[PDB]
């Protein structure tokens, strides 16, 4: 990772924009990436609850216990977080971008969504598989509601969507209630009147 | 590796109606005692045949395979456990004929319910959950029948390793003899 | 470690009496072999059964295809029985055996669900692989069909994932005949 | 890769620590728990009385090693107050578990596990011996603690912790665990 | 391989059939496989250079060279040779297939043969690869026609067929010439009148 | 071994004067930096051009999207070079400057061809793959078609196979708009 | 899994061999030569008029070995006719070229290739020195080889072999590599 | 590994507009010399930038990019080759300015043609064959402008490695000077 | 590697006092970065000596040569001190210093022997290659020959196998010049 520089001031890029409010969640979810994403919110939040923090998505998913705590932060925090998936936003990743700031989630043209359910493993004995088993199926019902919620659909058909991969286009994600603009072109800064 | 006569030397107390299981149990093993069992009825459906069992254990599926050709064989199978017998390998000592189940002195014979892995979507978890949750109770059920025990008794016992002395294999009900000597 | 017997080891003892064995995941090379002892049983012999032995977790439905073509062409009728396991294309062989001889031990298992696979090429390949998938699946939903009675709108919804079947479920469901337990 | 922030450049985590945040993110190892202890001992001397924040993402790890920072919180006078979010098991559930009473946290979603310590020992008949012993120790330790913190009779953490005990945000609110369910950073009561 | 034996007479089941003149060939085709068979062939036609030897087919193919071997060999050996594909006949074992006996070339209702061009690598000098890259092309041409010879098809309609993976079914195979019967069951034996 | 200068390493400093470097293959996390870098080069002044300079074999179509759907998002004109290499993805990237102001050097090259992938899973899980790669393949052959003006009919046939272009031969086929040789 | 055949069980290069038959169907390496040799010292033994069929599928091998199996042809009464099925290459095309004269047989799409040799050296200047000299005469010494039995003038094979030379069997023909291109059983004129 | 001045060496000798090439050549060390090129041509110009060869050579594609850089720049650019410049770095080397192309005394050029590749289907070998055709007969071009020689002549000189002393060069045309102390 | 403070590693900071060390076997990139030490050091001051320590195995002839030919180049003078071992290549740098100014340490050592190497190809490959090893031998033989003062075919026939040099060996042989064992007294001197 050859991440280059910005200028009595020495940033690199991902820690500039940072000072811009934005973060990047741009590589799969595991504890680490979630730790690290969280902070940044925490740190934005209380630099400034009300200025809005922008979040930049590519991401093919990752953990549940991890996306949880990025869904969980984004809630909690009093700054609203922007999503804007760029590329691709699967799995876990679809929901954190689902779940941001009710009007203010976006996709670039040919980015992705993507939704299903969770996949995991155990080994142990009977017992043992009974208990991961009871605890994989809370999970998809858990991510089936809060999908539910931050789209606005039918909760039996988050279910029978996510029963296999089911893919997105930007557009579909509109009319699927993920986002909430599909944003092409960045527009001039506009004048006002004072009447 | 293995001595000749003039067969190899299982292959000739094969002739005596002996089979040897020796090893962990996985399909293939299953396979070869199932066709020695087929093989040793055909040539008669009355006499006895005895299985010597030393043997961790291994997989529900090709220990029952033996367990139902035991059950299934005309020809009744005295179970012999020579040092250790555990897991599917327990039930298939405990599933001989009544009376001719037989451990030497300081053998010993471990139970406990099964384990597994399963890697997939949730839907394929849950599905390979429910397979393992019939496995325990049908293996449990076998026990209990083949031992005396009630059923609740096996769920107990079974919940961790559970070790037996060939004296305490007695009193369980999972063998019918202590043989020390050769009578 | 398998045992000789005087003139044999043990399976082609038990191939004299016209027993064949498919205990291993199916394959190329083990099709070859159960398929080269059907028609040499079937030339010894073409009008004496022949039983097949079951234990086996599936594989590869070219070489299983192989063996369920070979049954359906030798005249002799080959008796299925599933001791233990039979999986994916072994479930269909073991379906496949002359009606009214297929049997299973009572604490047997049957196992059905779709194909899998795996494909690696450009997207002219991937599509081209992707409908060679979808006819194998429709092909196996058929072949189970015809052999169980079932209606095809019901075996192509139970095998769309793992579906495991007790022996006397297998028999309600019509893969075998009958739960076999003593020596009759 | 951690970001940074602005005669002064932190990383991250070395911010939020000016304000009195330690993250116990990773298993923990000697390693980890030595540098959270030190974090502890640190943000204590700066000012015994101002309170810490520890949020708790961890599977757990060496039940020595979490003593460690388990000892270390009750120690040091500054209160800490332990917040969950996403995972805390095993070891660091029982590092949630002790934090301040009334400042232990959750956020919805997250999840506390228990269950009883598993280890290995090689050795010969009278080396296991030894060190069979040694884990039986920290098995009934470790329940004690728990039971202390949670509130709940001995004779039911022993129970339940004999196979993994996985618990809702809510369902830890009932068990003592933990004292609020935050859903939003109103926790200014 | 754990096959089995059959009976002062002990063969594996693979010798035994070589005695009823049958070959099998079910493994990818390499060097070392072509030999086996070829040398089966001049065996069994040594034996008896009038009566017929069945080749069973269950092969994905292999190497140009050792295939067109066993073809050779087929061609020049005064016996008839009957191909019976079962399961699968691909790239060099489908011209296998194809170049049995005409009116003797058999699949069972389920096999598949597919066809297509040759694939292969060349690591080297420029000038190096220009003479492989040569030979390559010489062998598709030359597999083309062979396929073309031996199936009755317009050599341009082989060689926009083989361009990619082209799979048949074996009534398609009936269809293209590939093959001369699909045989789904064993007949009796028959009687005839002797006027 | 990058080297530095005094104030940055080298790349850091020619994105002072607005370079930007697309040198490596493309994944995610190369798209990402470079995303970023647009980004903040169009916060600096969305009116001045930002020069990306292309030496890549191409990488992941949705890691390719992403740096083109930024580059003609954001307000700043963004002129496409190509040194040495621009293929697959890369050559997509490429042909999407700013009209007028995509450059190749002489002896760079470009090529074009459809997207390769992998997939592994069940019959049901395939067919949703291969479709997915379906629309990525017309989604990037109409993109091509809008950015060179070449019939959509075309573009499908060239990139088949691997379509190599000499810079001259990129330039009448509409994928850059000047071959540079001097500094003019 | 080579097939057997029948008081007597052979294998099927075995049984083939009664009928002093030969495969050559390996790369050649010292111990495919040595085995190669043998077969032919038995069967000149065993009738030194009759003929030896060798049968050759092999990509080639090492020099020292091939001109093994060379020298044993020549020297052996019995006269050995070659066929290439499949592929001859390198030294596997020098024993080709080296049967009796007008009994060197290839199939229709069987193939020769020939060049020069390659090989590597390790070691100080004056051993490097030493095994470049030794890979020259080499070099030299199978074009002659070839230029012999083939009756193309040297300074031809030089050239042809510079780089990898393929050759169908008609054109195998046409250099004087073989005496026929066999397409059918017939070869009793 | 490498040490400071108070930059790191090769930094420092940067700004006296030196750029050294010192490994094999890939995508990733083409782009950073062209961005040195690119950077030391926006500061200067006018002034010359030296460019001191130690290299094996590499990829044609990434060669070529340091090639065309050096031609595109106004900056006129000095090879200098010390110890070895092969295949690619040969020709970065015989494409220095006219006249300021020297060698050290022991220095080496070695000349050949490419060398590549391909795996794939007849129809994808085809095309690469090309494409290495080109690259070729395109490399032989550039060499023969930059030497002075009749193309016929580095066709049959590169069609195997050419080895080529300091003197050899310059009779050759690859350089202008052999160097031997510092005027 | 230590540290010393305006800030230093402590190689960088005995190159400020314009020393450099040669010190890993030689591979082309640490010839670059001896080679560009020089180049700076003769640019900061051409008249100036540089002492050039070398504890080296040796390495590939190329990158030797390279460091050998910008020595001579450069218009500063190099001292080379052999401390511990100069084999192969480093024995020629050792040998290439200022006349006069080539010092080794008591118990260091230098060793010399023909080039090695290796070459996998065709034959016409590999005689190409063998003809290039056999001029390097030669060229190193020569170049031994002109710094030592010793016959050229005397120079052939020591380096046919490894030749090891005890210090006080190397000075009686001509690849130093002086056995140096304690650094010469600071003295104060008269100014008459
Ligand atoms: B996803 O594909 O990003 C998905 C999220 C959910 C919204 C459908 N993730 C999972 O299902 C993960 C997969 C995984 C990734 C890496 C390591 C291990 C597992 N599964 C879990 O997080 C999980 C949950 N409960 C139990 C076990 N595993
Ligand atoms: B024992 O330990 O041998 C035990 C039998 C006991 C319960 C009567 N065996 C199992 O539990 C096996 C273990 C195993 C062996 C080899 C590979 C994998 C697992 N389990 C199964 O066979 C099984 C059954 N149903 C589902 C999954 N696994
Ligand atoms: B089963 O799991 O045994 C199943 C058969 C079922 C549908 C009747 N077998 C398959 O799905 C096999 C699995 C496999 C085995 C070995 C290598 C790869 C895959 N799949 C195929 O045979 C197959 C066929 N065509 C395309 C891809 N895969
Ligand atoms: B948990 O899974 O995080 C758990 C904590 C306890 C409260 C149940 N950890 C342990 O039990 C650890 C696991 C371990 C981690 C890494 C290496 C080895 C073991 N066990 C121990 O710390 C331990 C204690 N006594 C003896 C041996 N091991
Ligand atoms: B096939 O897929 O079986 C095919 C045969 C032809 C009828 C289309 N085989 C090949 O293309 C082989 C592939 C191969 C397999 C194993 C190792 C190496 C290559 N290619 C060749 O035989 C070949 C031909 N000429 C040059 C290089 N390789
Ligand atoms: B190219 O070769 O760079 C090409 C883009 C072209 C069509 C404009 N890229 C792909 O085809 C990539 C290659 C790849 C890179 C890394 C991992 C796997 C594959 N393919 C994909 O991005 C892709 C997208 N959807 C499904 C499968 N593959
Ligand atoms: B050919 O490629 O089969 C060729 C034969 C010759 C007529 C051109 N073989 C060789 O050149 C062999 C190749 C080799 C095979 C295995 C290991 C090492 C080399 N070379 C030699 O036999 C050889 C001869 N002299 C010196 C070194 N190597
Ligand atoms: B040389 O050996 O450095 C040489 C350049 C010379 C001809 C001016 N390089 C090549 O021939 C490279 C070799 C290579 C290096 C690294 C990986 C793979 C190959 N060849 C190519 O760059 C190339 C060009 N077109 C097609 C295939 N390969
Ligand atoms: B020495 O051991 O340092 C010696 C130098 C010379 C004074 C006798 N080195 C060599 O001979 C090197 C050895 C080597 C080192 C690392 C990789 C490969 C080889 N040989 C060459 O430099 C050489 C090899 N082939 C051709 C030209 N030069």
């Amino acid at each position: 990772m050859v991440i280059p520089y910005v200028i009595e001031r020495v940033y690199d890029i991902y820690s500039r924009l940072l000072k811009d409010r934005i973060i990047f969640l741009g590589t799969p979810i595991d504890a680490q990436v979630a730790n690290v994403v969280v902070a940044q919110l925490l740190f934005l939040d209380a630099q400034n609850p009300n200025q809005e923090i922008k979040l930049y998505i590519n991401s093919p998913g990752g953990e549940v216990d991890a996306g949880l705590a990025i869904y969980d932060t984004m809630q909690f925090v009093r700054a609203p977080v922007s999503t804007i998936v760029i590329g691709m936003a699967a799995s876990m990743a679809a929901v954190i971008l689902a779940a941001g700031e009710k009007g203010r989630r976006y996709a670039l043209p040919h980015a992705k969504v993507m939704i299903h359910q969770p996949w995991g493993g155990v080994r142990g004995t009977a017992s043992d598989i009974a208990i991961q088993a009871q605890e994989i199926l809370k999970a998809k019902k858990l991510l089936n509601e809060i999908l539910a919620k931050h789209t606005g659909q039918p909760l039996e058909k988050v279910e029978k969507d996510t029963d296999r991969d089911y893919y997105l286009s930007a557009q579909e994600a509109l009319e699927y209630g993920l986002i909430d603009q599909v944003v092409t072109r960045e527009e001039a800064l506009e004048h006002h009147h004072h009447h």
